[PDB]
């Protein structure tokens, strides 16, 4: 009881369960949480990746709103050298997913007097002029901005406000022309070239998936990416748009929404049921709605697509102070802490990883805080209401999961072993989040990718035979993850573990429950 | 939802669930709680016990304040008759288990006018003088009582109650004498022979355990009884006299300790500890302590017997007027539905199918009304709070059985099908309160039979070969259950039952839960 | 924590409150839950109506399915002589309620051979005659059964079951022709006169409202009676038509609708809407109902009433073996409280006081027993759900009731002293089933009667005359209920006590809450 918190977890109120929270308990080895890092110019070297791998990094997420094909398809292959270079010890080789991330419909200024390290300084009261001529897209200076939003014009008015480089800079639109604002400087600063733009309030008429969206998803899927995460998502029919891009080829990758606007948030119900998860995509969000109320977002989208038992990721500046020291603030350090006690499967690193001083310790960071938090959640309350709101169904797949779950807790498991060939009987068990690390073994090298989506799975990828007699197939694989777990520090000879498996080769068949111990 | 107070059991408040109780909503066909029938005069043909199994008994009761061991003898011998007239069809037959309920510390008065059925009338106000001289022992009348605790001058003094015949007769003692003492009559009415006398608040020290009790309990080892009901039990000692003379030839007969005096219940934990289980002994108790109390006693050890997993009966007086009357009263209908929501395991008729005009109508209301109670209570609470004060064990038995009873809960299983050798695989089960009915499949008549004593056990005795290898036996036994709770009407070809076996042959090994179709 | 319970009362589950209930843990002296005693030739005297009063009875019950208007109106000046024979002390005087209870739609038999004693024999298999020719209304015998209800032969079919006296005798329909039955006795016995008649199943068209109810429901209003048991309501307006016949002179009258037929369990939403209070008439419902599902009727109702605040007897039968015997049966002990226990505002006595040969014994055990039972409610939880049950209103007098009973927990007041004219701030407090005792003063002789209805107010009538100063007026009021409660043991001086009143004369303005010492 003096490890995982487990004196908090036996309290019988919220309140005595905070009281109970012990720094001097340590945490169980395995850390839950998955990690998402975006590549860019501090971590797309071999050598870097495989660092980035060893320190923690479970998704390689490629931003598409910067860089060409070219440059794309060499991070994918720097990633897959890395990722691969370990493969010749299965029990210990992490699988590690690509995610594709669309530019979407941005707003973008152009570049200040032709460079792109030349800033102009943007005074409080002074005016600033808003163009669309393409003349100005390189003339960028302290008297004329332009933008690359067309029909600007016509979703602002007299009073609007413009936020410029993450909602830093801002403006306050004092006349209206038929293709020119006059703006004033609220708050002003530096501005740089191809700065993001925001326009909270206004009905921004560009599509949700653009022309270079399409090149880029059908790029995404000559790439064999495991997932997309499609930018400023406001309704099923964007995420139905998305689809068939990706189509019969790319029927397999997950679409996970972005949320990062108020008509997102509005319309969040459609949007998760028509994808394959979320992303409370803060940044831009925090931008759109008031930044006071991003939390309660958070929260809502988080609790509802753990009631869904669909992936959550909570993204942005979450680290954002270690793109430039090598320890985090106290609030950073709290906020990783609260997405993970919120429910929250994946966390992501952005310029902490991409263009950061110290890539590796922000990622170093994400995993010790998590594995810290994972432990503090109040499974007892928590499994208690995944229960009853979970249907009675005459699915046996959906039984075996909660009885598995529940049996982990009863005997506190080093373990949930599921064989698995789509992922579904472990993602199953995940949506009732047990104390307990799933280990998912497949055959699948997709699958095993696509499993960091869910809170709690450590995908392991067999490379053994297939063994005639489907018993002793079952057999090989059960014994593989005693391996890994062994290997790993999860558990050790003679304690119990509970093993998932079917009674047939083949998907949609797990009915089986064993409690064993560990060999 | 519109069966098996479903409705109700998906209420989040207790308050709720007792709103929504549904005289319209139909319980399933299985009856979980054991009935326990005295026999007597009215019960013990053979021709009369064949229609009790077929009404609902599941134990007889042997009740050894009465009879000769000759007469006893001949009841098990018609008891076996009946049981075994069944057992042509494994799939029908329904297991009989014999119980010896002692005589143990009772005081009895002796013969009025030397006979049996002369009668004497007390009047209040009257004097009534109370002997122990033998030269009355069979020359009881309204001005002298001879009685057989020959030290009950010793333990009352002026002012003390003595209670005679089931305490309808109250007397106050006005003098003591040596070896003798005057009474008062308090509370009048006819007074017949061989009466029980109660002594409240007096510390009465006859043997827990007597000659004749040995002879008894020696007995019921010769006669291969299921249990004994052993009564007056007051600390854990007068249990371990028991286990002692049944001793190693008698060491796999189950001791119901029987809880009838305030000692009893102020040292119900040590006496619960040692015990197999507890008997409520309602008639005695509430002659013992005030009759306003004996919910407040009930309640307490229904509750702590669960909280132990040890198995609980409720007995005497539930149907009581069903002596004389072919119907309850509403107190009657409303006692034993209120025993099962507590959670009694098991409940009792004592004169009602001894010595009544309706035996099988009484047998037929417990069933009717047990069927209707199970479905009435209120699930969702009771696991939770039997899940919490469970301890965390590195039992895989334990674990496997909440995951079984946690699955059953999530499909609405038509079964639990558990297969047992001992016993104990299917007693961790019920220990947790599932709603579906329990198959538990077993080779050991004695363990079939023993299992009467747990709430929600149906057991059934598998007459086939053991086939070699232990996976066709395993798959068998199964199969020999699935047709059980078809023929009885538990559940239909499609639905889907839960299924409990080991890994290997022998007792302890229980491991294994699977979610299956019926075939 | 030794006294009421209180140990058990602290338990944070409900399993562990069961295990903490004590048999050795006193109650407090105040009894919560209302008697009402039904008058009869057993206790119609006014020395016993006295040593009624003194044993518990708060409410007289006058059964008009017999008896004169000239016997009940000698039976409410017998109940009044006796009520007011204690009035010259107000700090002990106890207010006793007057109630009607109505025949209602009743189908009687005739006489046997023209006696009241005489009966015939009706043997298990015999054929019988059911006939409505008047020539043998008088001529009852074991071949011809003349019954009332004229319409009879229109609503029962072949196979229909006909239940008589207490449906103790069942016969079932033969042969039916246009104004005759012939019948076939299944449930035999011994048949007297004038017995009830009871066609489950079937739709009997007979008025709710007769032409003798009405005489008996004005009657009533001229007799000055408190409240109304109205027999058989099946709808709302049946209600309705109770409540047109009592009119304007008897608007302030409570009318309680008796539920005792399937109709009226079904439709009994409606019924609790419409109607003042319930009464789970059980005698009845259970042979219009299968007997075995009574509790589920009972616990629905008394749940629907605790949530809608409305009052609710539990009534028929609670201790029917008291009638001929000096102590009940543990089945009608385990009865009364579990009554308690499920919610009941009042518990009731039939034949036990009306008839039987232990009226006082009977009074006394239903106070012993209500007491014990309260104090083994669980409040933890029942105060926390009928909170969350209760809307968030602006009625100021609502949030008054409710921080008082919040407040009496804290504290573990020894009453709540509420001032009150209608009573409704009193039925305000006692929706919140506080465990201290409700003091309602008032000056209305009316409302201290009408009280009774809810469980936990203990009326007083002041008799005092108005201080003109209403500042005084409320202090001597609230001085004698300090007077009151001293008086009757519930607390003494120094103790604290919860004080309700209004901040100007009249109904309907309680707004403040005191925590005052006892002086
Ligand atoms: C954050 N949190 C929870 C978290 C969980 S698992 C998701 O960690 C389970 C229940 C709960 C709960 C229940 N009640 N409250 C309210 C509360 C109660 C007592 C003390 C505090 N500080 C808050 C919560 O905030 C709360
Ligand atoms: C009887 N009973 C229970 C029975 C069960 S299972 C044993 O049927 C589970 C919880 C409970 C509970 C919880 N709270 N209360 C108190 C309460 C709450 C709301 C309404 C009422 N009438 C009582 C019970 O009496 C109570
Ligand atoms: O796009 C994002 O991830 C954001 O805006 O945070
Ligand atoms: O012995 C018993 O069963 C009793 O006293 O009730
Ligand atoms: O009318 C009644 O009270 C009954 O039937 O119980
Ligand atoms: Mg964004
Ligand atoms: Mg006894
Ligand atoms: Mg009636
Ligand atoms: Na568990
Ligand atoms: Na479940
Ligand atoms: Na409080």
């Amino acid at each position: 009881i003096q490890t995982q918190q487990l004196h908090a977890a036996m309290a019988d109120t919220f309140l005595e369960h905070m009281c109970r929270l012990d720094i001097d308990s340590p945490p169980i080895t395995a850390r839950n949480t998955g990690i998402i890092c975006t590549i860019g110019p501090a971590s797309r070297s071999v050598e870097t990746l495989k660092e980035m791998i060893k320190s923690g990094m479970n998704v390689a997420r490629l931003n598409f709103s910067h860089g060409t094909h070219e440059y794309h398809a060499e991070t994918i292959k720097n990633v897959r050298t890395a990722t691969e270079s370990f493969a010749s010890d299965p029990i210990l080789y992490r699988p590690v997913a690509v995610a594709l991330d669309t530019k979407g419909p941005e707003i973008r200024t152009g570049l200040i007097k032709g460079s792109g390290t030349a800033e102009v300084e943007l005074k409080k009261g002074a005016t600033l002029k808003i163009t669309l001529d393409n003349a100005y897209m390189e003339k960028c200076d302290e008297n004329i901005l332009w933008l690359d939003y067309k029909n600007i014009c016509k979703v602002v008015e007299v009073g609007s406000k413009i936020y410029v480089d993450d909602g830093l800079i801002s403006l306050q639109v004092k006349q209206k022309g038929a293709d020119f604002l006059v703006t004033e400087v609220e708050n002003g600063g530096s501005l740089g070239s191809k700065k993001g733009v925001n326009l909270p309030g206004a009905a921004v008429d560009l599509p949700a998936v653009s022309e270079k969206d399409i090149q880029d998803l059908k790029f995404g899927v000559e790439q064999d990416v495991d997932m997309v995460f499609a930018s400023f998502i406001r309704k099923a029919s964007d995420v139905h748009e998305v689809r068939k891009v990706l189509g019969e080829k790319g029927k397999n990758i997950k679409i996970i929404s972005k949320i990062e606007n108020h008509e997102g948030v509005r319309r969040f119900d459609e949007i998760l049921e028509a994808s394959d998860g979320i992303m409370v995509a803060r940044g831009d969000l925090g931008i759109e709605i008031p930044a006071e109320k991003v939390f309660l977002a958070q929260k809502m989208m988080i609790g509802r697509c753990n009631r869904a038992g669909k992936p959550v990721i909570c993204a942005t500046q979450m680290l954002e102070s270690m793109i430039k020291k090598p320890r985090p603030t106290r609030a950073e350090g709290s906020d990783v802490a609260n997405a993970v006690l919120d429910g929250a499967d994946c966390i992501m690193l952005s310029g902490e990883t991409a263009k950061g001083d110290y890539p590796l310790e922000a990622v170093r960071m994400q995993h010790l805080i998590a594995r810290e938090a994972e432990a503090a959640i109040y499974h007892l309350q928590l499994f208690e209401e995944l229960r009853r709101l979970a249907p009675i169904t005459s699915d046996p797949t959906e039984a075996t999961a909660v009885g598995a779950v529940e049996a982990s807790f009863k005997c506190c498991s080093g373990a949930i072993i599921v064989l698995t060939k789509s992922g579904r009987s472990a993602h199953q068990v995940a949506r009732y989040r047990p104390r307990a690390p799933i280990i998912a073994v497949t055959r699948n090298p997709q699958t095993a990718r696509q499993a960091h989506l869910y809170r709690g799975i450590f995908p392991v990828l067999c490379k053994d035979p297939v063994q005639e007699a489907w018993a002793e197939d079952v057999d090989l694989r059960v014994n593989f993850a005693m391996n890994v777990g062994k290997a790993r520090g999860f558990f050790k000879k003679g304690d119990v573990v509970i093993v998932l498996t079917g009674w047939r080769p083949g998907s949609g068949f797990t009915n089986t429950m064993r409690v064993v111990p560990v060999p």
